[PDB]
């Protein structure tokens, strides 16, 4: 599992469950090729988005539906979404963690490398 | 002021100065049309980008340039930039602060708004 | 004023008013000795507590009552309240600002210091 | 395990690994008693801090020593240490992940709380 995908709730205190993730790998006309895409589980985790031979080197990008989940607890969001754009696997492949905070007005959005 | 840009560094505690900013403005047609841009000041703080008759209804792009910033620290961060998406003025005109908090590998972003 | 406090609420999109504030300073017995306090203002931020010649070198404690703040908006917050610790003026003289962005169940603090 | 403790690093991208982490609880007297401590893992996680039977309501402290943390990667910090104080099991005991998301000059923590 080389990407992994967490969203956390900064006003309940838990796991963000059931919200769209969708991520993107830039093209060469740079226009943003969809890749992968899921919704969090119990526990805010999507894995299983791709394979090491898929992940290769490039820019991707990962589009979060903050707003919609925002929406469906009956709370007024700001942000549109959230999204994460990074370039990938640049010194080799490691496993990715991203990792989103979320509030109706503000989120932190941190990457977790690790090697297995 | 109806639209300002604050960026901070939480490496070195200090304003992020001259961090490159541009706002876009969704149009009819779904397209991004450039709308304004500008560069933090030695506050960290972007003022003057647009006016009070300019500044819409709509849905906007802050693009924060959060790699060059790190680039020339001699940094590789993670994020390729910090995008800040959001509808504006759906409820009257206010006043928006849009501020992020920049780590090489990690930032947050929160919407400061009043109204006038 | 060479030490501010700014409070934001991540919930509301806003600054955080009326909260409490207090400065404690560490003796050279090791205890806390109070220094400081107020409220935040209608910006969020509280101004006016100290001055250059008593914020001397030293190691200071900021408690910010997140508590009482989310309370009086009806919610039970995880948190009995922000502590910021922190040493002071090692190097020299600076102004301080301790800044911290409130979640019912999540804060973010950072310092932004200036040399005058 | 009804008490975790995660530490992460926002410079690096990674777990904070070897992180000194002590948890207290308060007394009558409202004083500190001592409770658990360990320090970090590779994946910047602290398990086995305590039992469902020991770990009954009351207010605790979770200290975490980033200051040796960024002092051992050759990094000015800002802060002394991380101090999380918080009111547990309040409506019955679920378990608790305290996160901790560190930069020399800032910190964002979260409670993360599910029921098995
Ligand atoms: O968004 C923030 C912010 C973000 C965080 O992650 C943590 C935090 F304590 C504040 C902010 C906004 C402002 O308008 C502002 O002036 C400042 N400031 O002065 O330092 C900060
Ligand atoms: O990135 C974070 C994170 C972000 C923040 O703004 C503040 C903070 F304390 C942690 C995170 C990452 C993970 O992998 C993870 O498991 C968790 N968690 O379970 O709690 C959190």
């Amino acid at each position: 599992c080389p990407l992994m995908v967490k969203v956390l709730d900064a006003v309940r205190g838990s796991p963000a469950i059931n919200v769209a993730v969708h991520v993107f790998r830039k093209a060469a006309d740079d226009t943003w090729e969809p890749f992968a895409s899921g919704k969090t589980s119990e526990s805010g985790e999507l894995h299983g988005l791709t394979t090491e031979e898929e992940f290769v080197e490039g820019i991707y990008k990962v589009e979060i539906d903050t707003k919609s989940y925002w929406k469906a607890l009956g709370i007024s969001p700001f942000h549109e979404h959230a999204e994460v754009v990074f370039t990938a696997n640049d010194s080799g492949p490691r496993r990715y963690t991203i990792a989103a905070l979320l509030s109706p007005y503000s989120y932190s959005t941190t990457a977790v490398i690790t090697n297995p």
